[PDB]
C-alpha cells in the first residue's frame, strides 16, 4: 500500500532466513501468583492482532527504514504439561540463537524468562548478561531465582532494572545483591533518564544480553492491560526509547515481553507491546 | 451562581451578535476508515454535555475573565446524504467567516476538515494558512489531501502537527514535503514545548490560519475517548496550553476538533474536549 | 514472610498502643453534590482491601525502615444520623489526638473534613494550620467553609493545594483570600515542583498542620476512581512523593484521604490511595 507496516517484513519463507524469530508462550503463570490475575495466556493473540497491523517499516521521525530486515513467526509453544512446556520453549529459543538469528518471545507470564535466560546460558557458555526490566523484584516460579542459581551464569552481569521499592522484599534485594546483582529503582531511571540508564545496564551485563522486558513495569496509565497493574513506572514512550536502544545495541541477542494480560484490558495494552517491539525491530535494522 | 461558567457566555440572542459560533457535525467519517471504531458521531452530544456544566469564566489562575465574550450554539449540520453534509456545513462555516465571527466545528470524524478548510479558501483568497493536529499524517475521505489539491492554497502554509512515525507512510510523508507542507514531529514538539512549537507552527501558517484539531493526537491515558485511540502522544495539559495560544492569537481564524468517541470512552474525554474549548475561549477573550 | 508489608505493623494490641490510627467515615458527602457520582462510601472498604496486601515496611529505594511503628485500624464511624456521624467521627479523632497518636481519616466524601478540622481546633486551641489538596476550591457541607467561619482558626494559615483555575469559582477564591488564605493554583506547585511547593504550604500552615488530600486532585489517568475525576491534576509519584513529606514533617499532626469512589474504579484507584498512606507512613518512620 502507501504504507507498509511490519506485516510486510514477514517474507522470510523459511525461518533459517528470518533476521527475528517471534515465539508465543501462551501460558499463564508468572505475576498472577503474586496477587495478579489470570490471562497472560492471551497475550501471544492479542500481540498477534495488532502485529498484523501496526508499524511504518520506514519511519521518518526516527528516520530509520527497516524495509531489509526478515520476520518469522514461529507461532505458540504446545505441550500437554506446563514443564513440558518450558522444555520446549529454552529448546526452541536456542536453536534461534545457535543459528545466530535472533529470538523474541512474546508471552504469557514471567516464568518464560527461566527457559530462555537458560536457552541464552548454553549458547553463550558463561558469557551471558541478563536485565530484568520489572516494577518487582521476586526471587524467594520466581524465574531469576533459577538462573542466579545457575553454576555458568555470573550475578555482577545480572541487573534489576525500574524495579520499585514499595514492592520489593528486602531479603529479595539482599539475595540479588549477595549474589553481586545491581538494582537500579525506577526513580534512579527517571532521575538519569530511562534510554541514558538503560545504557548504564548494557554496561553491567555487556556480552550476549538477554532483554527481558516485564510490561508491569509500565505505569497502569499507559499499560493498564496485565496482571499486576503498576500504580507508577515507565511510560509508554521510556519503554519504546528503550526498546529501539536494545535493538541498536549489538550484544542484546534475544528478547524476551512478559505479563501481557487482555483479560485485564485488550485494546490499548496490545498496543503498546506491539509498538514497543516494533521499536525493538527498528533499532535492530541498525546494527552493522 | 457563586460559580459563573461557559453557560453562562450563551447570552447572544441572534448568532450574529456572537464572537463564536459552535456548530456541530455528527458523522463518524475519518479514523474508523483506517482501523478506528464507529462513534464520533457521538461527539457533538457529548461535548455538549459538558458544555453545559464546566469551565469558570473568570479563571485566576490565568487571570483571564471572558466574562465579556458572547457565544452561540448554532446546532447540528444535517443532510439526507454525506456529500450534502458536507455542503451545508462548508457553506455555514463560511457564513460565519464572512462577518467576522468566530466558527469552532465539533465533530465528528477528521472528514469535516475538508469542507472547513474550502470555506477557509473562500473567505481568505489565497491567504490561508492550515496546521493539523493530528498523531496521523493520512494524505491518500483524507480531508488534507483534498486542501494540499486545492490551486488557492500554499503548501508552505501547512503544517502537521505532533504527527507519530509510527503512524505516518513515507509516501505521506512525501506528498506533503513535495507541496513543500511542514512535518513536526511528537518528539520534536515534545523536544521544544508544546506551545513554543505551536508558535513556530503559527509562524509558518500565518494570516487566516485554521486550526484543526484531531484530539486522538493526545495520549489515550488522557484522552482514550476516539476513534483511534494513541499509545504516545500530547498531554491534555499540552492540549489546554496549545488551545490558549491559539485563542490569543489574532491570526487564527477558525477552529475544528475531530475524532471525539464516546463510544469508546463517555466520560473524561469529552470533558477534556471541553475543556480544550474552554482554553481556547480564555485566548479568545485575551485579543483586541 | 520474604516480603513483610504495612499489614505487619497492625501489632498493637490496643489502639492506645498504635502510633498511627486508622478510621473509616463511608458517606459519599462531598463533591458528589457539586456534579461528581455516589459511591465515596465505598471508599474505606476498598482502602481496607488493599491496606491488608500492599506496602514493603522496609522501602529499600528510599531507604527506610517502618518495621518500629504500630498501626491500628479502629473501624469505620457508624451512626443513625449523618450529623451524628459527624459528632461522632470528629470526638474520636479528637481523642486519638489528645493522647499524642496520630489519626488518618480514609473517606468517603470531603465533607468529613469539617468534623476532622473541628477535632484539631479542640485539640490544638488557637494554633492550628489546615493545607486543602484539592483541585477543588468550593466553599460556599463546604467543609472548608465551616473552618474558615471557625472563631479560633487563622487563615492566614490555610492553604488551598493545587487548585484548578477552571473549578473555581472566582467568589470562591475572593473568601479565601479575604480571609487570608493561600490559593496555589496547579500550574504553580507543578511550577515549583510538589514537594517544593508543599514544603512551601507547611511554612505557611505550620505548627499542628492537617493534612487534607483529596483524591480528586490526581489527574484521573492515574487515579480515575474518584466522584469527581480530574483531567488534569497531580500524578501518583508526586502524590506519593507529598504524602512522604508529610510524613516526616512533625508539625503535621492528622491527615484525612477524600473522595475516593470504587463504583467509578475499583482497583488501579484504591491502590493508589493505599500506596499513598504507605509513603506517608514510611515519612512517619523517620521523625524523632
Ligand atoms: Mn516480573
Ligand atoms: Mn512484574
Ligand atoms: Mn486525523
Ligand atoms: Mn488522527
Ligand atoms: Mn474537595
Ligand atoms: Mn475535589
Amino acid at each position: 500500500t502507501d504504507d507498509p507496516r511490519l506485516l510486510s517484513l514477514f517474507s522470510a519463507q523459511r525461518e533459517e532466513d528470518a533476521d527475528i524469530v517471534i515465539i508465543g508462550f501462551p501460558y499463564d503463570e508468572g505475576c498472577v501468583r503474586n496477587g495478579g490475575r489470570a490471562g497472560a495466556k492471551k497475550g501471544p493473540a492479542a500481540f498477534r492482532f495488532f502485529l498484523q497491523r501496526l508499524g511504518s517499516v520506514n519511519n521518518l521521525e526516527l528516520n530509520v527504514d527497516a524495509s531489509h530486515l526478515k520476520l518469522y513467526d514461529a507461532g505458540d509453544i504446545t505441550a500437554s504439561t506446563l514443564e513440558e512446556a518450558h522444555e520446549k520453549l529454552e529448546s526452541k529459543v536456542f536453536t534461534v540463537l545457535a543459528r545466530g538469528a535472533f529470538p523474541f518471545v512474546i508471552g504469557g507470564g514471567n516464568d518464560q524468562s527461566a527457559p530462555n535466560g537458560r536457552a541464552m546460558l548454553r549458547a553463550f557458555p558463561g558469557d551471558v548478561g541478563v536485565i530484568n526490566v520489572d516494577s518487582h523484584l521476586d526471587v524467594r516460579g520466581t524465574p531469576f531465582r533459577q538462573l542466579l542459581e545457575e553454576s555458568s551464569f555470573s550475578g555482577k552481569r545480572f541487573v534489576e532494572f525500574a524495579c520499585q521499592g514499595s514492592q520489593c522484599g528486602a531479603l529479595h534485594a539482599q539475595y540479588v545483591r549477595d549474589h553481586q546483582g545491581h538494582l537500579m529503582w525506577l526513580s534512579e531511571v527517571r532521575k538519569k533518564g530511562a534510554v541514558a540508564a538503560l545504557e548504564d545496564a548494557f554496561g553491567l551485563t555487556g556480552k550476549n544480553t538477554f532483554f527481558s522486558f516485564d510490561v508491569d513495569s509500565l505505569k497502569s496509565s499507559d499499560m493498564p492491560g496485565v496482571s499486576c497493574p503498576a500504580a507508577v513506572g515507565l511510560s509508554a514512550q521510556e519503554a519504546f526509547d528503550m526498546c529501539f536502544l536494545a535493538g541498536k545495541t549489538p550484544t542484546v541477542m534475544m528478547m524476551d515481553m512478559s505479563e501481557l494480560n487482555p483479560l485485564v484490558e485488550e485494546y490499548r495494552s496490545p498496543r503498546v507491546a506491539v509498538y514497543m517491539f516494533y521499536h525493538f525491530v527498528l533499532g535492530f535494522a541498525t546494527r552493522p
